[PDB]
């Protein structure tokens, strides 16, 4: 109940939000239907319009006017943006040509820039380029601030779950919107778009930007406007508010449009209708920044201009069914569009069996448009599984498709040309970053980053302490000119030991055989060198990793690699090697097919043994330093230690064979050497965190070898690559990746056929972050380079995306 009575003279678009039965004058009021009776008339004035025209200047004033044009207008903070312009001679903003802000320049009483966030619903990346001539005032921030070409948006790439992401720093996992609709099992309760649930503050979880503000004294504007608000009203009230009195003043303040979304949904992410969506928007950013300057405060600002995410071309005939496919359609619940989301209809029905649906959705169509997943088996740098809201069945969907579970869903709820909320690689999805002001560099273009790094920023722009989040905080130091943040490495946790040789072959009895017995003091002394590290500068080349854990490890040097072996988990937690631009590819010798050999330096209680694979049917091994790439017939010998081997099913082993005998020697071709650090992640709860050794689910029949859930590889070499990768001058480049390792490639609808034509799309598919292998292995890599830690930070979040 409203008790709508009260009134809204004094309050219009106060901050300090009214509980009910009292009506409410806020930003939200009409939201809730709270609003007190005369809002609309105190609070969304129209009269006359938003801009000032030749016979209104120096008018008397006139409190009914949308805005003012008197000469009292400037004082009251409540003038038209264009008043001086009209009225006083003044320029606009994007006229003015851009002058470095080296330093803020703000009036007195301004304890710290004011942050304005302009946030865009479905600005596109390519729009700042395909409609730069429709938007100067857009273009003069870009080209004259601090602008990515792109910002990578969070999976899905829908509005909710981005949006807060932007707020918080969280992957959607985390902060619990992982769609615009979603059902959560525990409070038996449905979120959507439309409806009063969505402002339920369990479904809510991190600390947006204004808790974490308000926490810290600093006071905010509230971020969200109900859609009626036009948005010159939105734009006035925020300068309003810039001219309370300091005690009262926000210090950060945020814009939302709905558009160019809005349009995109029907038009098309290009479509012609487009161009005046986008004039709109321009627009409204020049009633802002004119506004500012006639505050005295556009050189004082700093104003973000982002987006949630882009748009794709999408129309109701590029639909598939899951009635052309299941039996059972009645059965099931999808969440449906651009990802689908599946469970069971109803909770009670004990024939319902996710591997017989996953089964039915797999390559059944020759073109199919969509995978089905077990949500664990989602490449990883989607971070979309650990959230009881997201269903255990997904299906990602291909670009400029949507999934439906009927025909009768999508013409009974063509329309539309546009949506979005595919995989967040998709090049259409992707979104803008613009930073503009005193802290922002000037003129300056950095390379894309992921929307979860600007929390971090926001929080620095605004001297916060963020709260825990998915940012790499100083990753983003480059995009500014001060309140940079200069984080220490961690300090690594447990120290290895670098054992000797210790036991007598005879010691162990591990049930694996190697021809190894056919046989010099130049030489001996050579081999007893590489087990002492004496390569260990080619193949170890920035810093050994670090181990942020409790643990027992042993460092292993070899002529070709050297690793890290885990005692507890009977394998390297990681193994380095480099691969010069001339190295060549041999094969594994018919006499050493089945090798392998005890390692005399580590013991054989914390060894693996090849009776556990004899017996184990479904499960055989590899190797982390692949045989194909040793120096030389003597130094192969290294491979084949028990010490470097690890299990792998036959299915997986198709893959990591063909990555180890073809990719890795083409990498090296193509980049001029590489360095590759290699090794097991195990991450059984689906948390993108490493696992400790009570959460392991499966070992390898008999024995306490566990079985990793995935397999990754990290790439480096130097972005210059006119220098080799071992040889490196300046900054480095890498790419990474984290292959589930799984008994099947159900996942490769092609895998019947040669690698050559499967293999490198899988891994493409699975691409990820170093950041991102630090979190599921508890490791902390590049500790010893040349390079400024921030530019290592960038470097451990860089994503190769692949997208031409
Ligand atoms: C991305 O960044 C984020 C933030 O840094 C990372 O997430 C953090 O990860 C931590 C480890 O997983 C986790 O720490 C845990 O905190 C538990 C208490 O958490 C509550 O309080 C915090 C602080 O206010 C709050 O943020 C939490 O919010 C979660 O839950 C609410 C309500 O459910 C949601 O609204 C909200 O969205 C959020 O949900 C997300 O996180 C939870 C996990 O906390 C998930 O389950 C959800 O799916 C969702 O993703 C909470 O309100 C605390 O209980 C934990 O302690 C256990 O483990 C420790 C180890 O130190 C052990 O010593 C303890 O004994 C304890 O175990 C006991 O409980 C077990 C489980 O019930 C039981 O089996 C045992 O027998 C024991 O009794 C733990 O320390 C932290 O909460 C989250 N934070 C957030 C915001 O998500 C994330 O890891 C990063 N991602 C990557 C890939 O790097
Ligand atoms: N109609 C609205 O006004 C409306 C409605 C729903 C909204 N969200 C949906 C999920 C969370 C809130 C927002 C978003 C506000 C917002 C603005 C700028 C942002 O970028 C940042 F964080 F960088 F500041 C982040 C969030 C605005
Ligand atoms: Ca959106
Ligand atoms: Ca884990
Ligand atoms: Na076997
Ligand atoms: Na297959
Ligand atoms: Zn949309």
């Amino acid at each position: 109940w409203t008790a709508t009575s009260g009134s809204c003279k004094g309050r219009c678009f106060e901050l300090q939000e009214v509980g009910p039965p009292d009506c409410r004058c806020d930003n939200l009021c009409k939201s809730y239907s709270s609003c007190c009776h005369d809002f609309d008339e105190l609070c969304l004035k129209t009269a006359r319009g938003w801009e000032c025209t030749k016979d209104r200047c120096g008018e008397v004033r006139n409190e009914e006017n949308a805005c003012h044009c008197s000469e009292d207008c400037l004082s009251r903070g409540d003038c038209c943006t264009n008043y001086q312009v009209v009225c006083k001679g003044e320029s606009h903003w994007v006229d003015d040509d851009c002058e470095e802000i080296k330093v803020p320049e703000c009036p007195a009483g301004f304890v710290r820039p004011p942050l304005i966030i302009f946030s865009v619903d479905g600005f596109r990346a390519s729009y700042m380029k395909k409609g730069s001539k429709v938007m100067p005032n857009i273009e003069k921030l870009r080209s004259c601030g601090t602008h990515a070409p792109y910002m990578r948006p969070v999976y899905p790439t829908k509005t909710f779950p981005n949006l807060y992401t932007l707020a918080t720093g969280l992957y959607p996992e985390s902060h619990g919107i992982v769609g615009n609709s979603m059902y959560d099992p525990v409070f038996d309760a449905s979120f959507h778009l439309r409806g009063r649930e969505k402002f339920n503050h369990r479904w809510w979880g991190g600390q947006p930007l204004w808790i974490t503000a308000t926490k810290q004294g600093v006071r905010a504007g509230t971020f969200f406007w109900s859609v009626s608000i036009p948005h010159e009203r939105r734009i006035l009230t925020i300068l309003q508010w810039l001219s309370l009195p300091d005690n009262e003043r926000p210090s950060v303040y945020a814009f939302y449009s709905e558009q160019p979304d809005f349009s995109g949904h029907k038009y098309g992410p290009f479509g012609p209708e487009m161009t005046n969506p986008l004039r709109e928007i321009d627009k409204t950013v020049g009633q802002l920044m004119d506004g500012l300057k006639q505050l005295r405060l556009h050189r004082c600002v700093n104003v973000i201009f982002v987006g949630d995410h882009g748009m794709e071309d999408v129309t109701c005939d590029r639909t598939e069914f899951l009635s052309n496919y299941l039996t059972n359609v009645d059965d099931i619940t999808l969440v449906p569009g651009t990802l689908g989301r599946i469970r069971a209809k109803s909770i009670n029905n004990s024939k319902y069996d996710p591997k017989t649906i996953i089964a039915a959705l797999t390559c059944k169509k020759p073109d199919q448009h969509f995978k089905p997943y077990m949500k664990q088996h989602l490449p990883k740098r989607l971070h979309y599984a650990n959230n009881r809201r997201i269903e255990d069945i997904h299906l990602l969907v291909d670009r400029r498709w949507h999934v439906a579970r009927k025909p009768l869903d999508v013409y009974k709820k063509c329309f539309f040309q546009g949506d979005h909320g595919f995989d967040n690689k998709v090049n259409s999805m992707q979104t803008v970053f613009v930073g503009y002001g005193p802290t922002f560099k000037y003129r300056t273009k950095v390379p894309p980053f992921e929307n979860i790094e600007l929390y971090n920023v926001m929080c620095d722009l605004l001297g916060l302490k963020p709260a825990p989040n998915n940012g790499t905080h100083g990753s983003l130091n480059h995009l500014l000119r001060t309140n940079t943040f200069r984080p220490t490495m961690p300090d690594e946790v447990s120290r290895p030991n670098y054992p000797g040789i210790m036991y007598l072959q005879s010691e162990f009895d591990l049930g694996c055989t190697c021809d190894d017995k056919v046989e010099n003091k130049l030489e001996e002394l050579n081999k007893r060198l590489h087990t002492k590290g004496s390569t260990k500068e080619r193949h170890l080349l920035y810093g050994r990793p670090a181990v942020l854990y409790r643990t027992s490890y042993d460092i292993l040097y070899h002529t070709d690699f050297e690793s890290g072996y885990s005692e507890i988990f009977l394998m390297p937690l990681w193994t380095s090697y480099t691969i010069s631009k001339q190295a060549e590819v041999s094969s594994i010798p018919e006499h050493l097919t089945n090798c392998v050999r005890p390692d005399v330096r580590v013991s054989p209680g914390f060894s693996q043994n090849c009776l556990a694979y004899k017996n184990d049917k479904q499960m055989s091994y590899g190797f982390l330093f692949p045989p194909y790439l040793s120096s030389s017939p003597e130094a192969k010998y290294d491979a084949f230690l028990v010490t470097n081997m690890v299990p792998m099913y036959p299915a997986f082993k198709r893959v990591w064979a063909y990555f180890q005998r073809v990719l890795v020697k083409k990498y090296a071709s193509e980049r001029n050497g590489v360095n590759v650090i290699s090794g097991p992640i195990f991450d059984y709860n689906y948390d993108g965190l490493r696992d400790t050794e009570d959460e392991i689910k499966q070992y390898v029949e008999g024995s306490s070898i566990p079985v990793p859930t995935h397999y990754y590889s990290i790439i480096t070499s130097c972005l210059d690559f006119t220098q080799p990768a071992d040889k490196c001058d300046g900054p480095l480049s890498v790419s990474s990746f984290i292959l589930p390792h799984r008994p099947d490639n159900d996942e490769s609808c092609n895998s019947s056929e040669d690698e050559s034509k499967w293999v490198e799309e899988l891994m493409k598919m699975h691409t990820a972050r170093v950041r991102d292998i630090e979190h599921l292995t508890g490791l902390d890599f590049y500790r010893k380079t040349s390079r400024s830690y921030s530019e290592i930070l960038t470097l451990k979040t860089y994503l190769h995306t692949y997208e031409s």
